[PDB]
């Protein structure tokens, strides 16, 4: 039987009427490169009972988004007015990364999906990358198309030992970069999978996991049958999915 | 849910629309319908996107419960029943009807409670051979059920015509009033009835506005207006809501 993978919404306003909404690309992401079927979990946070949506999903897709955790969640300074969050999805994700991994479901983050499994086991995150001191300008540039935005802008070193390695990543390879959000402080428990080449953590994986349980802050969803650095992603964790699904 | 029940929540799937946000295409649903299925027919809600037939429709339907086919400013392109070019400007989602027309069938046919609201009640009817008028309110008899555009939205979803109950059908199973008003936002109606789906409401002027399918092995009712809307403040749109919801914790209890 073919894995039912969720896949996170955000919430939006469209006119006079809130919405869910989950982006095109990760959803044909799932389809081909994880060969699941896809079905968009709403923010409704607990207002609804995350064990049963646990039970009938054989895996889990935490998307990137432009919204931003709230730093509440790790204690971190108030953020600039005007910054961009989603507390209903907060509400809804930081939960249920740690419920997913606790009952050994597949966990796949993306971007802000990566900076969710930080935060939800107790990390934290640099609000404007880009002015730490240390860090390159990760944010996609403004004033160019998508193609451009969603390209590899910077190296990726992988190290060694862990999920990336095994599933067979080169030690070195190429990324796009869409965040002006990242890893400060790594949350205890969690093993460093990749660093960009300014030191920022890019990839993490949870230790003792009892499934697949993988974070990275690139964009792989992007052209993904096409790059098979991001493929290799998704189709590791399409088996990670498809092991659960076979053991209904 | 109910004090001291166990059964089995219901997992029902919403329908995504399409829409163009920023920069990326989004599969979309609207948090009213959400929160009806939560608190009007006491379901686990997920969306399911508006993907067509390049996903297993029948190994989607195996894990829900029922499926809410929901409302949209857009409009069911009429190709699917044969009808005149639509008028420059008129809103489609192609996406959106590749999935939902060949998955009203599959449901029915596997015995998935179906709710349709409004462009779903619309999907139904194409989807069983029926036909539709893209601007009712010029046609026929009928009068003008589109909504007030320059209004707040609580003046839009209020209730602004009548509702006739047609007796013998599930609408009167489920004990509604022969009479009751409904919102109305739509501008697109019922021409011809697909065969095989019985007549549960008429508006004033002659409008089918709700169905049901003769000779479904499960619960299958559309309504033309939206009765998400405060769905717990309307007993008559809570109805339908229940009705739905008990036809869902019924299917979950055979897993
Ligand atoms: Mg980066
Ligand atoms: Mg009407």
């Amino acid at each position: 039987r073919l894995p039912l993978i969720g896949v996170t919404a955000c919430t939006k306003q469209i006119g006079l009427h809130p919405y869910h909404i989950a982006g095109d690309k990760y959803l044909r992401a799932v389809v081909n490169g994880a060969g699941g079927l896809p079905l968009i979990i709403p923010a409704l946070g607990e207002s609804i009972d995350q064990a049963a949506l646990l039970d009938s999903v054989d895996g889990l897709l935490f998307t990137g988004s432009p919204s931003n955790v709230e730093p509440r969640h790790y204690s971190g300074p108030a953020s600039e007015p005007g910054t961009l969050h989603d507390s209903d999805r907060d509400a809804t994700t930081l939960p249920l990364v740690r419920a997913a991994i606790d009952a050994g479901i597949p966990v796949l983050g993306i971007c802000r999906g990566f900076q969710e499994m930080n935060v939800a086991f107790g990390g934290s995150l640099h609000q404007k990358v880009h002015e730490v001191g240390t860090f390159m300008d990760h944010r996609e540039p403004a004033d160019q198309p998508l193609e451009v935005q969603y390209a590899p802008r910077h190296a990726m070193h992988v190290q060694p030992g862990g999920v990336l390695a095994g599933i067979g990543l080169p030690s070195e390879f190429q990324v796009n970069s869409i965040h002006g959000q990242g890893v400060d402080r790594l949350a205890p428990g969690l093993r460093v999978e990749a660093l960009a080449p300014d030191g920022l953590v890019e990839a993490i994986s949870v230790e003792g996991a009892k499934a697949f349980a993988l974070g990275v802050q690139w964009n792989p969803e992007w052209q993904v049958l096409t790059n098979p650095n991001y493929l290799a992603i998704f189709q590791a964790f399409g088996k990670a999915c498809s092991k659960r699904a076979g053991q209904r």
